């Protein structure tokens, strides 16, 4: 049997107390009334996930799936990767990332402290001399906010902190630079949202009778086999690469990326790991490599015309030339059925679309408003439920990721981001008087430390400043915002209004940075605007590094 997983009966273990309810305070009713429809997942449900997640892999590898691994190989051969030292590598952990079982912590790393300095160098040097022995991982379930329709746990698979900076040292370069290389417009994790939308649209107009579809893996991490960790770092090898850096990609693939020993917090072993650890530096990659290679081989053999496909990790959407709605329907299941042989049968079957803004990938659509001279613009939107029921959670509690944060900087241009979001957590912090504090959030899986003041400058220069003056939402876009908030029993968006009308005037008051962010970010809210105009501090907005890579699971801070 090519089992993902082998378990030993031991408990997957929390190693702090869990809740599972919303927490609520004094603010929660003032976002949302239906308190019961919002819940986190703990451990308490990681049996329900250990089910899911483990099951018997086969693959057949046909000539098409070889053609294309050939033809990334080539294009993989063009990058040349430096070798990071152990002070870089230790700059790119974050603050809050789990503590070594060696007796430092993140802060030692990130301080350079000799300590941690020295015990990289000994697992650097342990990776060099040894391509063997199976390194040890911590599996955990992750407590993660939803609305109810329960989710069981996902589960979270993490080596030591000596060998993620290890992984930094030999790999960190790898991961940023060779997935475009290799494919192209069709890596994701290179667009910003409206570089996404740009990029979808545009392939859309360049079909004469388009059409579109997702496709879902069920369980991507477990479907990915030894041979196809070993396919990525034969794809790895390909790069101009020092031969101390070949050495701990090798010894990393063998020891770490095929398999290992699992071990609770509570020092128990649970068991054994045959397919993709999710918390390791080249998930992100590995699963976007791996998913484009399988795809690119099913849009081969599905006779697919003019296929351009969308990849982020596991997410997948392609766009090609209908044959008309039957030979698109029989196409999809040919697809279908190349894809499972490859060992990626989906979860929800595929199903084509000849209207884009219906085309759901990294959970986003397209959609349409008008900027503030009539003309129609298209923007990344998504809907709101999980966002919703997050920003309720970091209502009552301090988190260490604050995602409202990351969904106003993602889903600026929205409806829901402009009128909910902005208006709720610029109204506790003026409350607070927290405006001027960093807060963490994530963006394509990596940690930034972002001031809610710099807002306004940030997203002039990721959406434009049409962010700041969209309109006239489509009518399928305002209801579905509108029907989600009934839902959660969240306040309409007439009250919204209404809220952010005394947020922008509150912010206006303060002066400085908090002006600016009531000036641009509630210009909506008033009948009478202000003049917006280009930001001095956008220009010199230092913005690189936020949208080339993925690093989901990778335990990376910029
Ligand atoms: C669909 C929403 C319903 C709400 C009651 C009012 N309303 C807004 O205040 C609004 C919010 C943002 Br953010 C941007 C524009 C808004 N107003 C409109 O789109 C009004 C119609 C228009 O200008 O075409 C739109
Ligand atoms: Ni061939």
């Amino acid at each position: 049997h090519h089992m993902s997983y082998t378990w030993t009966g031991a408990l997957i273990t929390p190693c702090a107390a869990e809740e599972s309810k919303l927490p609520i305070n004094a603010l929660s009713n003032s976002l949302l009334r239906h308190h019961n429809m919002v819940y986190a997942t703990t451990s308490r449900s990681a049996g329900l996930r250990q089910k899911k997640v483990t099951f018997d892999r086969l693959q057949v590898l046909d000539d098409h799936y070889r053609d294309v691994l050939k033809e990334m190989k080539a294009k993989a051969s063009t990058v040349k990767a430096k070798l990071l030292s152990v002070e870089e590598a230790c700059k790119l952990t974050p603050p809050h990332s789990a503590k070594s079982k060696f007796g430092y912590g993140a802060k030692d790393v990130r301080n350079l402290s000799s300590k941690a300095v020295n015990h990289i160098h000994s697992v650097w040097k342990d990776l060099l001399e040894d391509t063997v022995t199976p390194i040890d991982t911590t599996i955990m379930a992750k407590n993660e906010v939803f609305c109810v329709q329960r989710k069981p746990a996902r589960l979270i698979v993490f080596p030591d902190l000596g060998v993620r900076v290890c992984e930094k040292m030999a790999l960190y370069d790898v991961v940023s630079t060779l997935p475009q290389v290799v494919m192209g417009s069709s890596y994701g994790f290179q667009y910003s949202p409206g570089q996404r939308v740009e990029f979808l649209v545009n392939t859309w107009k360049s079909k004469k009778n388009p059409m579109g579809f997702s496709y879902d893996t069920r369980c991507f991490d477990s479907t990915v086999t030894e041979n196809d960790i070993r396919v990525e770092e034969s794809i790895y090898q390909c790069c101009d690469l020092a031969p101390e850096a070949r050495q701990a990609i090798k010894s990393l693939t063998e020891r770490l990326y095929i398999g290992g020993p699992l071990t609770n917090s509570k020092g128990q072993n649970c068991g054994y790991r045959r397919c993709r650890a999710s918390g390791v530096l080249t998930t992100s990659c590995g699963n976007t490599l791996t998913c484009y290679l399988k795809a690119s081989a099913a849009c081969r053999a599905a006779k697919l015309q003019d296929c351009t496909m969308l990849v982020n990790g596991d997410d997948l959407v392609v766009i090609c030339e209908s044959a008309g709605t039957q030979e698109d329907a029989a196409s999809l299941r040919v697809f279908t059925e190349a894809m499972t042989r490859y060992s990626a049968p989906p979860g929800d079957p595929p199903q084509p679309e000849y209207d884009l803004e219906l085309i759901t990938s990294c959970s986003s659509n397209v959609s349409v408003a008008h900027d503030a001279s009539g003309k129609r613009v298209y923007y990344l939107t998504r809907d709101p439920t999980t966002p919703l029921a997050r920003a309720a959670w970091e209502t009552a509690r301090h988190t260490p990721v604050n995602s409202w944060l990351g969904n106003i900087i993602m889903y600026a241009p929205t409806l829901w981001a402009r009128m909910i979001l902005m208006t709720h957590f610029f109204s506790i912090l003026l409350a607070q008087e927290q405006l001027e504090k960093a807060l963490d959030c994530q963006i394509y899986g990596a940690c930034y430390s972002i001031e809610p003041l710099d807002l306004p400058q940030i997203i002039e220069r990721l959406h434009g400043l049409s962010a700041f003056s969209l309109h006239s939402y489509s009518p399928g876009e305002i209801n579905r915002v509108a029907s989600c908030l009934r839902k959660l029993g969240v306040p309409p968006l007439r009250v919204w209004r209404h809220r952010a009308r005394s947020v922008r005037a509150r912010l206006l008051s303060q002066g400085g940075r908090a002006a600016t962010c009531g000036k641009y970010l509630f210009n909506w809210a008033v009948k009478t605007k202000l003049k917006l105009t280009p930001i001095p501090a956008a220009s010199r907005l230092d913005l690189s590094g936020w949208f080339v890579a993925g690093y989901s699971g990778g335990d990376i801070y910029h």
